[PDB]
C-alpha cells in the first residue's frame, strides 16, 4: 500500500497511480485492458469538512479509473481503495466513449497518411502520393456523428498541408475529412465535399523570425529589458500544495481534466478564519463553430471533457511564461499501460505588482495629506494546448479579498479551405488567400462550490432598477432614485438566468444565516461577470443538447457528491439525449437551493469573429470574471497593509 | 510675443499664458477682471492636417480665455492671437456660470465656519460654537437649483466633522447643507432637513497606520520587495510631447478640463504610416446619486466640466503612483490673477510588462516546437481628486495595435448622515454606524475623433445573431449557424444606441473607402466596451437633461470645430434646458454621418452600490474599454517582435 499524502486533497502520487493500476490489472486478471484515466476520487464534501474542522476520521484515499478492454465496447470504470489495494466499486458502460488521451490521438496522423483512400483524396487535391509526409492533421473527437453514435470510438481528422516541416500548416487545409476508428487504428469513411477545392498554391503564412525576416524586412531590435527581481523572497508560503498569502489559505490541486482545482479556500479575518469556497474550477467548455455546412457541425469541441486541460497542459518552464520568482507544481497521470507519467512545471505560482490598491489625498493642504498603498496579486496558472489553440489560465487572488479568473486566448485559428472565387460568406472570414476562419464561440463553465462564511448558502441575481415612482412624484421628485433589486433563487428553475446589460446584472452567493453588523445584509461574494455571451446555437441543436449548461449564464443546483462535469462523465460521442450532467442535476427544476449546500455553475466566454489580425498567430485575447466580497467584511480588509507613502495632516503641517 | 511651441498641439507655455492674460487685461483696461480659464484653443482639424501632411501653413497659436468682471453677471470669453498679442474674438455670456477653480473653492470652508446661521446649525447638531475649527466641508457646485438658476454663482457645502485634524471626516457628516455665493463669499441659504440628526458620537473610521494599529492589533509586516528595473533604458522615445513606441506615434497634450488629450495617433505599418485617431479623450462625466430626498438631487457632479480633470490633477511624483523608469510631463494653467501656475508631474509615462502577446506549440513533438513572445504595454496616465474621490486614468497602448482606457476608482465614498434608528433604505447603504453611502453611478463620455486609415469614416453596431433559418432546415440543418449583423449608421439618429448583452454588441469605426485585401471588409477599429450602464435617472430628469450624452452608450455626430464638451461649454448651474452641447450636435437627428468627418462619443462607467468594503477608504474598482484593430492589418502586427523563446520543428529534431 502506498504512503498517504500530506493532505486528503493532494493529487495521486506516482506511487499511488502504479498501485491503482496494479490493483486493477489484478482484478481483471487475464484480460487485455488499457488505462484511459487514473485520477484521485476526492473525499465526500462532508467527510472532508468533518476531518478538517470536527476532528473527523481521515477520508480513505480513493482512485478513480477508466479502462478499455480489447474486444469489449465502451469502457469500464470503478474505484480502488489504495489503503487495502483493492477494487471497491466497478461497472461497465458499453454505450459510452471516454476522454481522448495523447496516446489515443498521437497516432491518427500516421494512419491517415497510410490510408489508400486518404491518399487518393490527397492526390485529387493536388498533392502527389509520394509527398504524403507533407500531409498533416489535427486529431479531433468526432464530437458527434449520427451515422455511428457511440457504437465505435471515432476521431475526425482535420487535414492540412506543409510545404516544409517548419511551416504553420493552418494556411493550407485540404477539403476532405477522414473519419478514424480509434481502437482499430483505421479510416472507416471520408467526408468529401460536393465542391472540391485543391490545395492552396500560395506561400504558407508563417511566423518564426526567419520567416518574418523573409516576409517583412527584418525583426525589430530586441527592446531594452524590463527586469523583475524579488531580492528578499516572496510573501506567500507553500506547504505542500497548501498556499498561504495575504490572509488567504487554500489547497492547490490538479487533475487530468479540469487542470487546476482550488479547494478549501478561506480568509484570515484578523484571527477569525472564514471559509469562502470549498471548491472552484473550470468544469467544462465548448467551442461551437457557426458554419452550417457539412461536416462543420462536428466542430464544437468540449476541450475539458474530451481532451482534458490537465492532459494537454504545457510544461511552463522554458517559454518564459511565468516571470519572476516562481514556485512550480508538476502533474502526474497514467499512460495506457498503467505507468505514471509526469508533466513538469504544469502549474506556476508567483506574485506580482498590480498597481494601486487604494489612495486618497486631502485637497485642503494641496494633497500633502495623503496615503497610497500599492497592490500585489497572487497568480496561480497553467497553459494548455488544444491542437491549434492555446488557453492561458490565471487564477488571481487580490488584497481586497477578491478572486479573479483571467483567461488569455492565443494560438492559431481553426481554418478550413476556401475556393479562389468563394466568399467566406456570413459564416467565416477570409484571413488569408484560400483560408476561411469560421465564426465560433469560446464558452466556459465555472464550477463554484461555495461556503460563504460557513455552511448553508443561497444565490441571487441583483438588478439595478429605477424607482417605480415617476418623475415629479413626492416619492421621486427629480426622478433620480434607483436601487438594487435582489431576486434570491428559491428553486433550481429560478436560478436559470443570463447576464443582462439592461440592469447591469450581477449574482450574489451569500450566507443567509448571518448578517453584516453594519449594513444589515448577509455576507457574500458577488460574481461580476460581463463576458457572458448567449448561446447562439439553436435550442434543440447538437451544441445545445451536449452542453445543456451553456444555455444560461448561471445554473444553480443542489450539492451532491460527484457532481463535477456538466456535460456528463463521458462526453465524446454523446448525442446530448438523456438525463445526465447538468440536465440531470436540474431535474424538473423544483429542488430547493435556498440555504443549503449548493453548486453554482457560471457560463462565460466570447463570440469570436475572426479577422486578419488573428492570423497566422493570434494576439492574446482577454476574458475575465471576478468574485468580490460585499458585506463580507466590515471595512476595507487591506488597511493594515503598510502604505507605500503616508503623510498625516498634522505631519504635513509640522513638516513645514 | 511669446516663442512658438515646438508642435501646434502643445499646451500653452507659461510665457504664452502670461502673454494671453496681459493682452486681456489690456483690452479690458480699467476694469476689475479675474481669470477663470486660459488654455490653448487648438487649430481647426483641417488646418492641422493640411499643415501636417500637405505643406500647409502653420496654424496661429490661439489662447481661449474665460474671465469674470466684478459687478457683471456671468462671464466673458474670447480668443487671443498670441503672435500679435491681441484679442481677436470676444463676447459676454451673462446667463451662464463657469468651471469652479481651486481658488473659487478653497475659501468656502472658511466662509461657512464664520457664518452665524451655519454656526447655529452646528450648535443644534451638537457641536459647540467654540469648536467650529473642527467643522469641515467639501465645496461642491450647487449642480442645479431651480431657486436661483444661473442668476448667482453658487456652491453647496457638504458639511463634515473631525474630532481631530488627522481624522477622515467622512464618518461624520452633519445633516444640513449651506448654500454659498461664490463671488460674495457668503452664505445665502441653508437647506435644513425636517428630521434632524445630530453628529455621530462614534469614533471616526480612520485609515492611517497609527489609526489601524489602534483599531486592529498592528500593521502587517512590510512584504518582501518586488523591484522593477530597466537597466538599458526604455523602448519609447519622447520628442517634446510627441511619443513614439512600438510603431505608434502620437501627441500627448493636456488641459485644465479633460486632463490628458491624445492627438494625431498613427501606426507605422512597415513604412506605411497609417492614421488611426485625430483626437481621443474624456470629454465629460457625471456621477448621479440615487436618493430622491431633498437636497440630494443636487448630487450629480460633472467633474470634468465643473471642476476639471486638469485642475484637480495630482502631482504624481511622491505617491509611488508610477513604478519604474518614468517620463513625466508638467501642467500649466492660469490663476485668478492671470499668472501661470504649474502642477509638476501631472502626467507620467512608462512601459511595463503585460504577460504574453502570443504563443503556440505543436503537440506532435510534445511542444518542443514552440514560439512565445511576451507583451509590453505603453501607459500614459494621471490621477485627479474630486474632493472625496480619486480617479486614476490610464491610457494604454499595446503591441497588437489595440488602445485601451483603464480607470481605477478609489478614494472615499460620498456620505450623508444616518439616524440611529434610520434605514439607509433602498437608496443607500449603512457602511458604518450613522453613515449612509447613497447609491450612484459613475458615467464617462469618451470622445473619439477618428481618422481610420485616413479621412472619410463611418460607424456601425455589430450584433451576433443566429441564422434566421430554423433547426432542421437545409440552410441550418443542425441549428448552429450564426453571423455578425452590421448596422452602419447613416444618420445621427441611427447611432443613438446602447450596449446589448443579448447580441454581445460592439461598435465599428471604419473607413468605407478602403478594403482589407484578404477579408474584403473595410479597415476598422472596434470598440469593445461592456461596462456600459443605462442611465437610471428618468427621462426628463435633472440628470438626463444636463447630461444628454449619457442616455446612450454611443452618440455619433458630424465633426465641427470646437465640438468638445457634450454638456455645453459652461456647465455649472445649467438647467439642462436648451439646445447646446450634444443636444445641439444631434439636432433633429437627420444629418449624415456615413463617410464624412464624424465624432464618436461613448458613454461607459459603473453603477456603484456601496458596501462596507468600500469604507472608510475604498479599494480600487476597475473600469475599462478598448479599441482593437479589425481588418485594419493583414496579419498579426506583432510577429516581427523578437520571440522570448522559439524552437522550430527542424530545430527541435536536430537538438536531439
Ligand atoms: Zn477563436
Ligand atoms: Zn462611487
Amino acid at each position: 500500500a502506498p504512503a498517504r499524502p500530506a493532505h486528503p486533497l493532494d493529487p495521486l502520487s506516482t506511487a499511488e497511480i502504479k498501485a491503482a493500476t496494479n490493483t486493477v490489472k489484478s482484478y481483471f486478471a487475464g484480460k487485455k485492458i488499457s488505462f484511459n484515466t487514473v485520477t484521485l476520487r476526492e473525499p465526500a464534501r462532508k467527510a472532508y469538512i468533518q476531518w478538517k474542522e470536527q476532528g473527523g476520521p481521515l477520508p480513505p484515499r480513493l482512485a478513480y479509473y477508466v479502462i478499455l478492454e480489447a474486444g469489449k465496447p465502451g469502457v469500464k470504470e470503478g474505484l480502488v481503495d489504495l489503503a487495502s489495494l483493492s477494487v471497491i466499486e466497478t461497472r461497465a458502460l458499453e454505450t459510452v466513449q471516454p476522454i481522448l488521451t495523447v496516446e489515443d490521438l498521437c497516432s491518427t496522423e500516421e494512419v491517415i497518411r497510410n490510408d489508400p483512400a486518404v491518399i487518393e483524396q490527397c492526390v485529387l487535391s493536388g498533392i502527389p502520393a509520394n509527398e504524403m509526409h507533407k500531409v498533416y492533421c489535427d486529431p479531433w473527437t468526432i464530437g458527434y456523428d449520427e451515422r455511428w453514435g457511440t457504437g465505435k470510438r471515432l476521431q475526425q481528422a482535420l487535414v492540412y498541408y506543409r510545404s516544409d516541416e517548419d511551416d504553420s500548416q493552418y494556411s493550407h487545409p485540404l477539403d476532405f475529412c477522414p473519419i478514424v476508428d480509434t481502437e482499430e487504428k483505421k479510416v472507416i469513411f471520408i467526408d468529401i465535399p460536393n465542391r472540391r477545392r485543391k490545395v492552396s498554391k500560395h506561400k504558407h503564412a508563417n511566423f518564426y523570425p526567419k520567416h518574418m525576416i523573409e516576409k517583412v524586412g527584418a525583426m525589430r531590435p530586441e527592446a531594452p529589458p524590463i527586469n523583475v527581481t524579488q531580492p528578499e523572497g516572496v510573501s506567500f508560503k507553500m506547504t505542500g500544495n497548501v498556499m498561504e498569502w495575504s490572509n488567504f489559505k487554500f489547497h492547490i490541486g490538479f487533475n487530468y481534466r479540469e487542470g487546476i482545482v482550488l479547494s478549501d479556500v478561506s480568509y484570515n479575518d484578523h484571527g477569525n478564519v472564514r471559509p469562502i469556497f470549498h471548491r472552484i474550477s473550470l468544469s467544462e467548455m465548448i467551442v461551437p463553430y457557426g458554419s452550417p455546412e457539412f461536416p462543420h457541425q462536428r466542430k464544437h469541441a468540449l476541450d475539458i471533457g474530451e481532451y482534458g486541460a490537465g492532459y494537454m497542459t504545457n510544461p511552463l518552464s522554458l517559454g518564459c511564461d511565468c516571470k519572476g520568482v516562481i514556485h512550480y507544481l508538476d502533474a502526474h497521470f497514467s499512460d495506457r499501460a498503467g505507468d505514471p507519467i509526469t508533466v513538469k512545471n504544469a502549474v506556476c505560482i508567483h506574485e506580482e505588482d498590480d498597481g494601486l490598491l487604494f489612495k486618497h489625498s486631502d485637497f485642503r493642504d494641496n494633497f500633502a495629506t495623503s496615503l497610497v498603498t500599492r497592490a500585489t496579486k497572487l497568480v496561480v496558472s497553467q497553459i494548455f494546448t488544444a491542437a491549434n489553440y492555446e488557453y492561458c489560465l490565471y487564477w488571481v487572488f487580490m488584497q481586497d479579498g477578491a478572486i479573479r479568473l483571467d483567461i488569455r486566448l492565443t494560438g492559431i485559428l481553426n481554418t478550413y479551405i476556401l475556393g479562389d472565387d468563394e466568399e467566406a460568406g456570413p459564416w467565416g472570414t477570409r484571413v488569408y488567400p484560400n483560408v476561411n476562419a469560421h465564426n465560433h464561440q469560446h464558452l466556459f463553465s465555472l464550477r463554484i462550490d461555495p461556503r460563504i462564511d460557513g455552511d448553508g448558502n443561497s444565490a441571487a441575481a441583483c438588478d439595478a432598477k429605477s424607482s417605480p415612482y415617476p418623475l415629479g412624484s413626492p416619492e421621486n421628485m427629480y426622478g433620480n432614485a434607483f436601487y438594487s433589486e435582489k431576486t434570491t433563487f428559491k428553486t433550481v428553475k429560478d436560478s436559470l438566468t443570463n447576464y443582462e446589460s439592461a440592469t447591469g446584472r450581477s449574482w450574489d452567493i451569500f450566507n443567509p444565516n448571518k448578517v453584516n453588523p453594519y449594513s444589515g445584509k448577509p455576507p457574500s461574494y458577488k460574481l461580476v461577470s460581463t463576458q457572458c455571451p448567449p448561446l447562439l446555437a439553436k435550442e434543440g441543436s447538437l451544441v445545445a443538447k451536449r452542453a445543456p449548461w451553456a444555455s444560461h449564464s448561471v445554473n444553480v443546483v443542489p450539492y451532491k457528491d460527484n457532481r463535477l462535469y456538466p456535460s456528463g462523465d463521458h462526453v465524446p460521442q454523446w448525442s446530448g439525449d438523456g438525463v445526465r450532467g447538468m440536465r440531470e442535476w436540474i431535474g424538473d427544476g423544483s429542488e430547493n437551493i435556498d440555504n443549503t449546500d449548493i453548486l453554482f455553475f457560471h457560463t462565460f466566454g466570447i463570440t469570436h469573429f475572426p479577422a486578419p489580425e488573428d492570423f497566422p498567430l493570434m494576439p492574446a485575447e482577454p476574458i475575465t470574471l471576478m468574485l468580490r466580497p460585499r458585506h463580507f467584511f466590515t471595512e476595507n480588509p487591506g488597511l493594515d497593509i503598510q502604505p507605500s507613502y503616508a503623510m498625516t495632516t498634522s505631519e504635513a503641517k509640522r513638516a513645514v
